[PDB]
């Protein structure tokens, strides 16, 4: 049998994901079993959660840590015993598991450049010809996420002839900041033409901005994340769209590694790097 340690199970995102999960075991004739810690936003409870599955017979443990570190020793325990473990979504700490004597089998998480790529991407399509200036909202600094988005969405816009990224600038993931990074930047920028953000959150409060601008429908605003409230306002007007991940992709991938990885008879050596599997987005427009 396997088990999967999700974050939670209240939020869309993992309940996809234990769905995604689900329908792969059925495919695959294998048994899981998913837990999230009762305690949620709790990093010691998902530790305790997560050596709880030790008394058990799990071949494989897939799990998403709530913090880079909080599953560190327990994920080094179950490698030491050989359980074929496969990381989801947020990156554990490496450098702290392998200095703990542990590794994992994968690493299955969504292609974050591919996603302010996409939204990007979006974006060009829709200017159409005559392009326009653009602009980015970032998440706060030093998140890998946002900036692979940024990266993304800036190296897309670039390789567009038509289009001009004017701005480019921080909201920290606050729906507030980011109404008044938008703000000024529709102010000192009047001819923008669309604004991507690096989450929905942000990509909110620039609809927002938008609409006091008197913009609504003349400034698309593309988010990231698929949250309801964003994929609400795409299907409201008040977005233009939103890049979703797919959760039960990956859920499902992480999963099939972990099947795959046991049929080996041995779990992955301590000096090899983890699979790397990068999972594609979509659009929600509409």
């Amino acid at each position: 049998k396997y088990a999967v340690v999700l974050k939670t199970l209240t939020d869309p995102f993992w309940q996809s994901m234990k769905a995604g999960i689900e329908a792969e075991a059925k495919e695959l004739g294998v048994t899981v079993d998913i837990f999230a810690a009762a305690s949620e936003g709790d990093a010691e409870a998902q530790l305790a959660l997560f050596e709880s599955l030790s008394n058990k017979n799990y071949k494989g443990i897939a799990f998403a840590p709530l913090t880079a570190d909080n599953l560190v020793e327990p994920v080094a325990s179950a490698w030491k015993k050989g359980t074929y473990l496969v990381n989801l979504d947020d990156k554990i700490d490496m450098k702290a598991l392998k200095a703990a004597g542990g590794n994992v089998e994968a690493f299955v998480t969504t292609d974050n450049v591919a996603v302010g790529a996409q939204g990007a991407g979006y974006i060009i399509e829709k200017l159409g010809a005559e392009g326009g200036e653009v602009a980015i909202i970032e998440g706060e600094a030093g998140n890998a996420a946002g900036e692979a988005r940024t990266k993304g969405a800036t190296d897309a816009f670039d390789k567009a002839s038509n289009i001009k990224l004017v701005a480019s600038q921080p909201a920290d993931w606050d729906r507030a900041k980011a109404k008044q990074v938008a703000t000024d930047i529709l102010a000192k920028h009047p001819n923008i033409k669309a604004i991507y953000c690096a989450n929905d959150t942000m990509a909110l409060g620039v609809a927002q901005a938008v609409a006091d601008a008197g913009k609504t429908g003349k400034v698309l605003v593309v988010g990231t994340d698929g949250i309801p409230e964003a994929q609400q306002a795409v299907k409201a007007g008040k977005m233009t769209a939103t890049v979703a991940q797919n959760p039960a992709a990956i859920g499902a991938t992480g999963l099939k590694l972990m099947v795959d990885a046991q049929k080996k008879g041995k779990v992955i050596p301590l000096d090899k790097k983890p699979q790397y599997v990068l999972v594609a987005s979509k659009l929600v427009t509409k």
